[PDB]
């Protein structure tokens, strides 16, 4: 159900990235920095277990969960969330929760690229991952 999300991808579109950025009170700086980094992200299973990992110049990621079941996560901007990951009208969708605050990342295949909608507060950003062979 998963599998055409699997693989390599690399960062080939952002918008509006520093707004939601700036939604989650992450600082000038690291905003700064970030707005300039095309991470990879990298998406395996073993079994029911998925790894998804996003790596960069600046901040390096790894998750491991079971589609459906709650896990603990600690974001790149350092928020410690309780998360789930499902399957929704084919798009991976990852909502995370913190201090009664929400935030959805959701991943979805369009024409052969992944498109992640990031969605906290009013702030929507989209970023656009090619796959890599
Ligand atoms: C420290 C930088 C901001 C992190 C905000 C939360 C994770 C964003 C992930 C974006 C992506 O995987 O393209």
């Amino acid at each position: 159900m998963v599998d055409a999300f699997l693989g390599t991808w690399k960062l080939v579109d952002s918008k509006n990235f520093d707004d939601y950025m700036k939604s989650l009170g992450v600082g000038f700086a690291t905003r700064q920095v970030a707005s300039m980094t095309k991470p990879t992200t990298i998406i395996e299973k073993n079994g029911d277990i998925l790894t998804l990992k996003t790596h960069s110049t600046f901040k390096n990621t790894e998750i491991s969960f079971k589609l459906g079941v709650e896990f603990d996560e600690t974001t790149a901007d350092d928020r410690k969330v309780k998360s789930i990951v499902t399957l929704d009208g084919g798009k991976l969708v990852h909502l995370q929760k913190w201090d009664g605050q929400e935030t959805t990342l959701v991943r979805e295949l369009i024409d052969g690229k992944l498109i992640l909608t990031l969605t906290h507060g009013t702030a929507v950003c989209t970023r656009t991952y090619e796959k890599e062979a």
